[PDB]
């Protein structure tokens, strides 16, 4: 009777143990399918962000350059637009001049 | 008994099976939890986008509107800063003749 | 001697109980995975979507802070053309005057 | 008895089979363990990733607005330099005229 009793206490706990196991085989592969889903994924992003860092570097080099671009070209208009106005006084300066001596030969 | 060992052996394995259904149970119903919450975030995200897109297209429309009717304006101011600057040269020569006329005598 | 016919019945009612309850999570699980994988896609979908909106509005409003820079170059460019035909037209009149007066005493 | 000894082996035998479940639970249970670990961390690191790729894609939608615009002022500039080039040409050659007939015109004066 009693060798009865355990048989029975020892089938009962190996069919929980074995209900356990494959609880625990169908976990294993749900989780290591999802970190292949994960790796995959975090793969990816650090792709595009290496992708995307590049670009920033590229844009950021282009855009200084651009930027000393416009200094000296805001520098360059400044001067011409001096030049402009004296080469300008100049020109009525002589217009002035010419008038003038109209004006005395035409009273000659 | 052989059969009360092969019915506590049917049973250990219902209890097993029993516990990871309920406790994947669990979880997946945690799971749904999580991405109907995120699910609702990222609809309240996408409206508030959505609301700025339209806000900021026509604000675009407004500012380009105002940048082309800025961009004539410089243009006939341009154009009336020429024609006065002529009639300066003009007046100015009319100007210098008279005062040689005035030199001379 | 009668043990067995108790426990036995025992062990069997305690299995049609365990397994009615088996059963009835086994198609609440399914269900669950279900919603899950309608969730998931869904979810998926509304980021897609929110990346693009995203972008646009960042793009949009970049494009602003352009536009503002250029309004407000134009106006100063405007003032300065303003006072730049004030001066001229104040440039005109006063050789007028002037004009008047060499006239006016050439006269004499 | 015989019957006994029939009883005994059964109880060997299920202990030992029992006692083999048990191990692969445990073997098995610290697997799940370690799997869930790289998980976590796996997902944590793919957040981590979304937050930095969208400060990158964000900074690079700012540079190129600023590139385009910067590309728009170069061009005007380089419009304006030109025609204050040949505005400055053309009046420098129109002084040179004036300076011309001014000569002549005294030379005339005198006669």
């Amino acid at each position: 009777y009693e060798l009865d009793t355990k048989v029975s206490e020892l089938s009962h706990k190996l069919g929980s143990s074995e209900g356990s196991n494959r609880s625990l085989e169908e976990e294993t592969a749900r989780l290591r399918s999802l970190n292949q889903q994960l790796s995959s994924s975090k793969h990816e992003l650090e792709i595009q962000l290496n992708e995307a860092k590049a670009k920033v570097l590229a844009l950021d080099e282009k855009a200084q350059s651009q930027g000393d671009v416009i200094e000296q070209q805001r520098g360059r208009l400044r001067d011409m637009e001096a030049a402009l106005r004296q080469t300008e006084q100049r020109c009525a300066d002589l217009r002035d001049t010419l008038a003038s001596a109209e004006g005395r030969a035409k009273e000659a």
